């Protein structure tokens, strides 16, 4: 969005690293 908006990502970014280990390894539900 704006230069001043660039400290989001940061958040977006944790919760991205966790969402990521949720991914390979919490397996399917089929």
């Amino acid at each position: 969005m704006v230069k001043s908006k660039i400290g989001s990502w940061i958040l977006v970014l944790f919760v991205a690293m966790w969402s990521d280990v949720g991914l390979c390894k919490k397996r399917p539900k089929p």
